[PDB]
């Protein structure tokens, strides 16, 4: 649409600092952070973004899925969930199945996600195909590896936002950001609101 | 303590026009800015400097000409030179020059200067993946033995200090498929200064940005 941005990824940071400046404990910053997440999700949905990928950075989802479904949002959980107990994982997949048919915003939430791991699990899949006498090491190119990293079915990440002041990727997406616009703001996550998100989108629109 | 700096050199052509001169003038000033960044890195204890020329046969002979004229001086300055990237299709004479220039300076112990030539971050990761696919196909590697540490041993520069800081001049705010795996934890510094103008003062500012942060 107008801003030209189809997929936005956000490294959410700053809740702790935000609460501390208030003189409140971490829990307070967490409640504020979740409010800021709903706000960013509403904003993305109301603005034609096809996909929003969120990453909670730490210098250290069952109630929501319904409101999500009710808002026609499609939900996916990216990250190494292979170790969680089998209950969670089902609970995760249920939430996923449940919204797979929604046509609005596709929301990706990182849980135990790493860009290096993401690349490695994809490598493992190709390795498995090798061991099966189906794939020749020399047939493996970029495109093929690309079909195996998280979110390869969605539009490429156009813009990555990191709030909170740090200027680093911190092992969030790596393969996927090869061409993304990188936008860093000192604003703390709890205070990152619609006008901040719009500012980031207009920065992307005028930059490209 | 910044040990390995990587720079996305951008802005020469745009610089050219602001002067109202041709692209060749910008290239000329860009090469001078390269010598100055390399000199500066070596004078200030930086362990590795990795350079990537961003662009929107000739250059092949230019590469050969550059290596032929500058290696002797890198050598005297105790700099170890490495080219990173797919040089598999460069003509054989340039391939041989690159090999000899690397061989000649391989034992130097000062600054390691990595010049990216036809390099891409994705290609780089895929090159590593192909190597592992071989070991797997042979039966010496199990698909689930493959891990981050293992993959890392097969990406460019894995023998060097980890990239601490990535500088991109020229105004754009993207990695443009330069280093990807290697920048997982690096500080990313963007400046609108055009490459020909990037000098000792701009370089230090980036280093400070790293120090304070
Ligand atoms: O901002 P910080 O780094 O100071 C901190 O609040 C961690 C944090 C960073 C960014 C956002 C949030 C935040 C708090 C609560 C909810 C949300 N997002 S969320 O509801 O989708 C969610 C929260 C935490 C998660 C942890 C691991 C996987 C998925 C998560 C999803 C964001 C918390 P902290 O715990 O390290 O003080
Ligand atoms: O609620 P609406 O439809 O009235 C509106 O907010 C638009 C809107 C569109 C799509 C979704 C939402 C929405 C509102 C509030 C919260 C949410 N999602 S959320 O922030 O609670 C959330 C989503 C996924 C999560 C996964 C794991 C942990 C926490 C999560 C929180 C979605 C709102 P609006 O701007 O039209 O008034
Ligand atoms: O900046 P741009 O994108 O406007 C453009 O100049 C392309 C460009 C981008 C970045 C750097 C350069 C540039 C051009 C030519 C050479 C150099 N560096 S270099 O290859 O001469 C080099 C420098 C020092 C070396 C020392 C020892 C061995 C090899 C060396 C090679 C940089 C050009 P353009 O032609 O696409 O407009």
């Amino acid at each position: 649409p107008a801003h030209g941005c189809r997929h936005v990824a956000i490294i959410m940071d700053g809740n702790g600092r935000w609460a501390k400046k208030q003189g409140k404990i971490r829990a307070f910053g967490h409640k504020a952070g979740a409010k800021s997440v709903r706000r960013a999700v509403s904003f993305a949905a109301n603005n034609g973004i096809e996909a929003l990928t969120l990453y909670a950075f730490s210098s250290e989802l069952d109630s929501e899925v319904k409101s999500l479904h009710r808002h026609n949002v499609r939900l996916r959980i990216i990250g190494d969930t292979s170790r969680f107990n089998s209950r969670l994982q089902e609970r995760i997949r249920k939430s996923e199945a449940l919204t797979a048919g929604n046509t609005g915003l596709t929301l990706n939430i990182a849980a135990n996600y790493g860009g290096r791991w993401d690349i490695v699990q994809g490598v493992r899949q190709l390795a498995e195909k090798v061991q099966q006498g189906n794939l020749q090491p020399d047939q493996i190119d970029e495109e093929m590896l690309n079909q195996h990293v998280c979110m390869h079915e969605l539009a490429p990440v156009d813009l990555v936002i990191r709030t909170g002041g740090e200027h680093r990727i911190s092992n969030f997406l790596l393969w996927q950001i090869a061409y993304a616009e990188l936008y860093f703001t000192d604003v703390l996550w709890p205070d990152f609101d619609e006008q901040d998100f719009e500012g980031a989108l207009n920065a992307f629109a005028n930059r490209e």
